DNA sequence: CGTCCAATGACAG
DNA sequence: CTGTCATTG
């Protein structure tokens, strides 16, 4: 019927129970909410070790000690040193987040997430929740948890629905049976080898992840309503310059309303359809195709760009300025990492602009550092590429890449118009599109869609980067014989993604997991050398610094009972590595950065890496030796 | 019948 | 509760 403690009675109680505690290597923890919501009210927290038995840590009713049980369990969170245990809790970052600024206690041991090696054995599963855990991991001790019917997040997030079950009920029942269906799943994961993958790989990943989630980013209101307003200004100038050609009482959010001058005065449509066909134009035509252009590009640039980040933005006090929380995510099917509250990853490239008297607008400008310090960007000089120049082991690509400069501004330069340089940015970036697009096998057609020429003439241009590279090819159908005769695909760290559609009858599906296997491969792989990175770059910067961790450890700070200095983590483009740096440091944290992204893993070839930095969200790129 | 890959969101019935 | 289109990587 009923197995649950309260941890109170006088002394001994409590005193056995962190003296067996203490002893412990592996064990669970979950906590609980009411109400309120950052959020101060946390019910308690919830330990358990095993067995049907739980243990609850509050926050009948007894007391003798107030603040000492607060001392105790910090004590027993972490690592006094040379002894090392693991903790696992139903996700992660965001129950680190409520330990360190709810309650100020920062967590610091091995970790494991169940959630997280849910992901690892299936990178395609949707979402895992605690009914679909305990379903499929932990059969027989399953029932109980239908008294609820919440999963989602933790069962503190499931507030609602187990607002009649609420209590140290939702943190027990979370503890236990995160903990048996863990010792499952590290069960499963060692079963493969993947637990090297995840609890020294990828779980490290999620901490930095969540250090980062804290720091969140800096932003300027100022220069982001600067921008606004330019955009109002070539929106409504290219109002009246696109009605000057005749304008009928146009507006252009309307597409019915577009068909009217469309379908009109020009008359060329090779509901009818709006996108491709106006780009085909875009490259020829010049009577205002291209004015959709620009304007459908403000457009998007205003309404989903501008508005969230200009609505979601908070204030950091301890800073003087405000600043955006991103979300960690992972569970991409490559092993790749997103953010969202906004996602910022997809923040809107500079473009120029017209008004001799141009203009240019960057929209991702407005991202600003700390009053004293600087942005560290770290890019990789096309890592991809190197992967896959390391496993097909084309030594031409090897010697063509060890070379050559910006290879996407000669390509283009060969391309549209002979012109040595001088190539625009959306042009070198429609050819990065277009050849990284023929590397995974573009269909022939459409590739002579994006760079406007015929079929069978595109087609003579793949059989001829086939002609050009053979090792690619080579490991190109090997590897899809390989996984056929396997049925799945695997990550350089032994990550495995399972593709069940390769061994698939129809065709298209057959073809999409064609090119699946190759893509999930090489970038799969390159997210995981980035994460690796990213750990190594992290976990160096921790002990080598004595000041602290995050920013939200100055929140800690005020829940517990100044200078800035360190460097911080902040984003990732995938390719990049985005930090802000007091400017002190700026010259150690580079070298670090640069050290560790290179240190990650050695290969084929070495991989050169770009560090630009400087104030805010565009700069310049230089070091010496 | 749909033949770059991976992400995130508004939009429509 | 699905597939498009916009951007990025
Ligand atoms: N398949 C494909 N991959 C892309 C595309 N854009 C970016 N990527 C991948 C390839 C490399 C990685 C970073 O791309 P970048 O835009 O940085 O191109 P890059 O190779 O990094 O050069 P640079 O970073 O100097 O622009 O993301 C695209 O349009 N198609
Ligand atoms: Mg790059």
């Amino acid at each position: 019927s009923l197995s649950i403690i309260d941890v109170a009675s006088d002394q001994n109680l409590f005193q056995t129970f962190i003296k067996e505690w203490r002893c412990k290597k592996r064990f669970s923890i979950s906590l609980a909410c009411e109400k309120i919501r950052d959020d101060t009210l946390v019910v308690g927290l919830a330990v358990c070790w095993g067995g049907r038995d739980a243990y609850y840590f509050s926050l009948l009713d007894p007391s003798l000690t107030l603040k000492d049980r607060m001392w105790y369990l910090q004590s027993c969170l972490r690592k006094e040193s040379d002894k090392e245990c693991s903790v696992v809790i139903y996700d992660f970052i965001q129950s680190y987040k409520i330990l360190l600024l709810s309650c100020g206690i920062s967590l610091e041991q091995s970790y494991e997430d169940p959630k997280v090696a849910c992901w690892l054995l299936d990178p395609d599963s949707q979402e895992p929740t605690l009914h679909s855990i305990v379903t499929s991991f932990l059969p027989h001790e399953l029932p109980l948890l239908e008294g609820m019917e919440t999963s989602q997040g933790i069962q503190s997030l499931g507030l609602n629905a187990g607002s009649e079950h609420s209590g140290r009920y939702r943190a027990s029942v979370e503890s236990i049976l995160i903990f048996n269906s863990m010792n499952q799943l590290n069960s499963l994961l060692q079963k493969e080898n993947l637990q090297d993958v995840f609890r020294k790989v990828e779980m490290p990943s999620q901490y930095c992840l969540a250090l980062l989630e804290l720091n969140g980013i800096g932003f300027s209101t100022a220069e982001c309503e600067s921008q606004k307003h330019i955009m109002q200004a070539k929106l409504d100038a290219i109002e009246t310059q696109a009605y000057q050609l005749a304008g009928h009482s146009f507006s252009f959010t309307s597409s019915d309303d577009i068909a009217e001058v469309l379908f009109l005065e020009l008359k060329l449509p090779p509901q009818f359809s709006t996108s491709k066909d106006v780009l085909n134009k875009l490259k020829a035509l010049h009577p205002l195709p291209g004015l959709i252009l620009e304007w459908r590009r403000i457009t998007n640039a205003i309404t989903k760009v501008v508005f969230p980040l200009q609505r979601e933005k908070c204030l950091n006090p301890f800073l003087g300025m405000e600043r955006i929380y991103p979300v960690s995510q992972s569970h991409t099917a490559t092993g790749r990492i997103t953010f969202t509250e906004p996602n910022i990853q997809n923040v809107p490239r500079d473009f120029e602009i017209k008004m001799g008297m141009p203009f240019s607008i960057s929209m991702r400008h407005a991202f600003v550092p700390f009053p004293g310090g600087s942005i560290l960007a770290a890019d990789y000089s096309q890592l991809e590429l190197r992967i896959l120049a390391h496993l097909s082991h084309d030594r031409r690509l090897i010697q063509v890449l060890n070379t050559g400069a910006d290879v996407f501004r000669s390509i283009a330069a060969e391309w549209k118009m002979i012109e040595p340089e001088s190539v625009g940015d959306d042009l070198r970036q429609q050819a990065k599109q277009i050849c990284y697009g023929i590397i995974y096998g573009m269909g022939a057609k459409s590739l002579g869609e994006q760079m406007g020429i015929k079929e069978n003439d595109a087609a003579c241009y793949i059989d001829s980067f086939k002609s050009r590279y053979t090792g690619i090819n080579q490991f190109m159908t090997e590897t899809v014989k390989n996984c056929k005769r396997d049925g799945f695909v695997q990550t350089i760290l032994g990550r495995r993604r399972y593709l069940p559609g390769i061994k698939d009858n129809n065709p298209y599906r057959k073809a999409h997991a064609e090119r699946q296997a190759i893509n999930t491969i090489v970038q799969g792989s390159a997210a995981d050398i980035v994460k690796i990175a990213t750990v190594n770059i992290q976990k160096q910067l921790e002990t080598f610094h004595s000041t602290f961790k995050s920013h939200g450890h100055r929140e800690g700070m005020l829940q517990s009972d100044c200078p800035i200095r360190g460097g911080f983590f902040i984003l990732q483009l995938h390719d990049e590595l985005l930090y802000e740096v007091a400017e002190e440091d700026v010259v150690q944290v580079a070298q670090i950065v640069k050290n560790e992204m290179e240190s990650a893993v050695k290969l084929s070839v070495k991989l050169k890496v770009k560090v630009k930095i400087g104030a805010s969200w565009g700069e310049l790129k230089d070091f010496d030796v």
